[PDB]
């Protein structure tokens, strides 16, 4: 029918829209400390009276390559009512926001997928990769090299906010993938940690100087625990950390959602231990200005200065030379030497996918395979991408 | 008992252990088949009379970074008697056989593990990743970049044999983990492509002039079509031979175990279709020989000339300098800069996990983490590590 | 329609309705063999022209304890026709043999039960018991205690025969519950241990001076080993071959069919990973002639001399003298002090049953419960009551 | 750090050790309700500041053969935190508690174990015999023989608590294994019988004047009912109420934790109908001192005088000489007929296990059979062990 910014008064339409359209929905009280994160003008509804269409984006900070924090519009809370599907609803609210937000000066705008099949079309790349692991405890020894052959302590989370936000806020800002994780989102996540009666057991803590994790018996595998999150800055604090969990003598397995690059296998004498029971992307990327993006995060010292001609399909083409670990990029008109979809470099600019295996699938056309080596090379993050928090 | 190479009369006594040790026996007549690529003295029994252990290495042909080709002894038919567990039986055949092995100038060895916890202490590290994607191909749908929107031929594999000898001797000199596969496996190969009464299904191909795939239906699960072996030398070649794998339109779900830059995710619209379903090691080193291990392989061009000291715990300690894709490691007394255990070299070795993620581990020290860079970069394959055929 | 003796010409009409009565029929050629363990007038048919109903029984010996050998009827191919149910096939049959078993002059009858509420009311009770044992043998390990902390080989059956025989003839001499096993079983229960296409695996035996195991890898779970049978005539040899069958590292679990009184689980140090996964009668007694079973066994010497009068419900009243171990049953009419149905004699004649626990569902009545802890005490066997081979 | 009695602030940290170390933590308010059966000084916590250790012992009573009373420290609320594992806290605690329970006076010391492995090694022997039957009482029908061919009552538990108490309280005087119920358990218990949302069902009763069963339908599978408790002074008592539970025609399964002598399954036409669904060790004893233990509890009248020497390894020898039902141990030196380690005196304590069973695991060691004998007849229990309540 209409586009429109919501009032006070669409509000009550959008919870009903999203009690219906989300089976995780947090429910009004939590959805209204959510939206102290929306900008105003960070929200669109599609009316037919009752919400038929809403999205929103969320003021968010990210870190990329380089320890750089770039502002991202944190795209949430988007359904169509089942009553209005196959009528453009997604494309127009996609098309309105994506314009605030360019014009709000984002250089990136962000998202979690509820499936694969949708975002790409708008330009969306998935830029992280959420690897599960399932250690079966009861045979997990640590390797003689391993550290810390205690510095953890057994905790009750809400006694320790301050220690968790503090080593948060160190994770946060070293790891790409890192998000600000504001008060509210703290008051949520402190809130979630207790039992509810037919729902989720008590959250316990394992608090190290440098790290903390977070888990919970599984409601039903009573022999499981579920690592909710586990926030690391040393190597010792991850290991100390992992010898802990392990010491759950009550468990047969330990699962956790972490990073393809997560160094728990190499800790235990059979690397096996650490099985792999789950594997999908994580944050979905648009690069909203490809100069501002591409000149905001360090490039891998490794490679010697080289320089190309990019064309982002329908989103510039530039001048692009990278060299001592950053990258200038000014527009041109001479021959593309490397074209790409725009979800393309969503998907290249963590690190998280070589433009080598992106050009294996013809999604990354070159004619040279040197220049292939260079962009694997300088895209390529020192620090491995992880991820943050789902929003 | 006795350790000794065995005679013609053991092999019997060593059928009996085979059948009792290994589910997947592939029987007398086949094990008499893959005895031809064993070397006379590559093969040591323990008696007490009865084969309580034994152990061999047959004469390996395996791919490593810069398309280099290095003889390889591939360890295989190791097995204690349940009646002599706890006796030091593995380790006086792993030491004997690797005296063998070295002092005939191989420089490396290599296996596959039945289990993850037992060949690190002899010095092997785990080289390759297996993937094992299933697509739910009823929703499977090519990108529009995808190549190749027919050249691909539905074919019995026993009429084409000659298409697919040659298609792998071209797969495996241009692949890091590429075997040699002698004439001898080609014959089993075709052998276990026919049906069995109550055992497997009649086996196809997908022939292409650069690729093939061979499937079969599963035993069991008559919705699952399991692709045993995929070997494609272009990209064109991969994308067509996976159009005709979606199009088996009587399947459900199609399962390869490929390894984790495969690109068949990026050829779909929907990325989420291609699930990771299951991920263990591969292919085992063992470098026999660490300066002629390191100078043999290719190094990334990407990364500047730089200079280092290695030491492998009770593996020699050698100045390596490695610059224009080329190594030079020679023997030194001056102080370590970089500190490994042998099977972590094994590793590192065919680029399969980055020395940052094992230094991350402490499997990896030291006190420079440029020259960890460095070492992750040089290392690196530019041709993604896949695994061959298992032995 | 008429009861005879099957002539030859009856016994494809047999076959026939043993193929479809029986799931696990073993064949017309392996029946064929069994057949020489029928006597003269040891089988009936009921004839409607073809065959509705047919039974037999085999000339067995069976082990009661005081290691007393008994001429046993055993009941075996039981079946009534799915089209002549609830026609008083099964009760005009049990008649007849009885009467012919009877006449022979057996003093009892056995049977394995394919369901447990058919055989009490033609005076059969369940006299072992069944008793499953599931090992998860990765954490099996032996107490300090246990002997023999190697005496066993890995053998092919088929090669040692005699020695399996010989082991068999003096377990089932020394064990109430022990059958005789004749030439022909021995002939059949070796061509069982061979592997058939699209059937079991190959049998293995682990063989001890005193004892042997026979086991096969599960046909469908490849992590399982079924111990089809384990004879030990000493406790070192059950030993042994436990710490044999615990060294099948290629397995997560070993069953076996045991009794309740395998020490197995006390050779471990924890009890409990000897899991009982299964329970279930075994085989199943008819006293023919009560003062020739009676007298026949030998009873607890540890209980003093005790005189009573038992009364089986239409089976006699006698006058029950039990002292040094020995037994003198012979008829009265003076008043009964103990009353029971003839299946619960057959309960507690192998020591399987307590009259105590009998008497508590009241299917054994007296007023004494001095008279109740004797019977208890005197019916009790030494050695523990187990089960030969199911027929 | 240091081993202590805790004070009243320490109780807050040992309910987090609690909640983190058992998924069926009762709570602060309950835990605060079983602390009444704590004595002074029966409590100990290791400090590192947080609890990392804690274990306690209550002061119980616990019925033996003979219809003998015992005073009994039950050990429970024993955890070590998961940070501070094989430090030899658990050794620590479990060797200060003993020597306080030995000190205080108390012949036996009782737990039930989290898992079988561990408790052996501080002398603990497990001494009941936990058996799950299963009935399908859709097939059910009873014997003509079984009594009450209504006496009971279908009640709300918290209605009719003075008689739950009264029928329990006769039970527990008669049977091995009986545990007095005092007042907090009894509050305890019939608050667990009350329905909870997304939590357990509402339990009903079925009460006799001489039993009563607890029971309430599964939380998930809606066709089974679960007997939480039966305790029946009579066999009158026990047939009635298994008829009446066999009366819930809205289900398709009964379930109940029982003994291994039951009668239940010979109530029965088809015993079979009675399955053995799991079985585990139950009560744990450790005799704290051995002559008071063996002096206390009534033997076998039916074992004619006997006299042996039993020495307990690090536990004394003892001249043993058991006739009439009682036993008189007094110190000797004299040369050992029999040894055992402290945990198999347990094992033997209750009747529960044959010395037969645990000489043949050479558990217990002895050259004379007859003496073998002697010791099996004479520690059998007339009244067969029962579970009383897990504490
Ligand atoms: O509603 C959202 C975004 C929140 C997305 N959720 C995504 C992730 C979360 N969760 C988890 O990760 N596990 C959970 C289990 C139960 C319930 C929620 C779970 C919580 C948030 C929202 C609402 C109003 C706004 F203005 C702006 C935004
Ligand atoms: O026995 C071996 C090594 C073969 C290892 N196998 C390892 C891998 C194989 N298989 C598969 O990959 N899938 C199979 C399914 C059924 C049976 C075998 C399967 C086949 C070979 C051997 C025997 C004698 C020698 F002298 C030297 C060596
Ligand atoms: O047919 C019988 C009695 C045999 C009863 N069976 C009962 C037990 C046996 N089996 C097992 O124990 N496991 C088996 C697996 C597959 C097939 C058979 C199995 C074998 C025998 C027979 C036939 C003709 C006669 F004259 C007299 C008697
Ligand atoms: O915490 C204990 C011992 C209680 C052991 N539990 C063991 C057995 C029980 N349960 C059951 O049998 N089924 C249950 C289901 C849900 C919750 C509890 C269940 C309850 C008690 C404790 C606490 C403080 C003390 F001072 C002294 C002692």
């Amino acid at each position: 029918v209409t586009l429109c910014s919501p009032t006070e008064d669409d509000w009550p339409g959008m919870f009903l829209l999203a009690a219906a359209s989300f089976t995780d929905f947090i429910g009004p009280e939590s959805a209204t400390a959510w939206r102290t994160l929306v900008p105003t003008d960070g929200a669109v509804v599609v009316r037919d009276s009752e919400v038929v269409g809403m999205a929103l984006y969320m003021d968010l900070r990210l870190t990329v390559p380089g320890e750089v924090v770039l502002p991202t519009a944190g795209l949430s809370f988007v359904a169509v009512a089942p009553t209005h599907r196959r009528r453009g609803l997604l494309r127009a609210m996609c098309a309105e926001l994506h314009r605030r937000i360019a014009d709000s000066g984002y250089p990136v705008a962000a998202l979690h997928a509820s499936e694969g099949g949708i975002y790409g079309r708008f330009g969306y790349g998935p830029a992280t990769t959420l690897h599960e692991l399932t250690v079966d405890r009861r045979f997990a020894r640590f390797h003689a090299d391993a550290p810390g052959g205690s510095s953890v302590r057994l905790v009750r989370p809400t006694e320790h906010r301050g220690e968790f936000e503090a080593i948060y806020e160190r994770w946060r800002q070293q790891v790409p993938g890192g998000l600000l994780r504001p008060q509210v989102l703290w008051d949520e996540l402190l809130a979630e940690a207790k039992a509810a009666p037919g729902g989720d057991r008590e959250s316990f803590a394992l608090l190290h100087p440098d790290g903390y994790a977070l888990y919970r018996v599984d409601r039903t595998d009573l022999k499981l625990a579920r690592v909710s999150e586990l926030r690391a800055v040393t190597a010792d604090a991850h290991c100390a950390l992992w010898r802990a969990l392990i010491g759950l003598d009550s468990m047969e397995r330990i699962s956790i959602i972490t990073h393809p690059q997560d160094p728990l296998p190499h800790l235990l004498t059979d690397t096996r231990l650490a099985r792999t029971t789950w594997r999908q992307d994580g944050l979905w990327l648009r690069i909203m200005n490809v100069p501002a993006a591409l000149e905001a995060r360090g490039y891998a010292h490794e490679v010697g200065e080289f320089s190309t001609v990019l064309e982002v399909s329908d989103g510039g083409r530039f001048a692009l030379k990278i060299g001592d670990g950053r990258a200038r990029c000014t527009p041109t008109d001479a021959a593309a030497e490397i074209e790409m979809d725009r979800d393309v470099l969503g998907s290249l600019y963590l690190g998280a996918h070589r433009a080598s295996t992106l050009a294996a699938a013809n999604r990354l056309r070159t004619k040279d395979s040197q220049l292939l080596r260079r962009l694997d090379a300088a895209f390529a993050s020192d620090v491995p991408v992880q991820t943050a928090f789902e929003f």
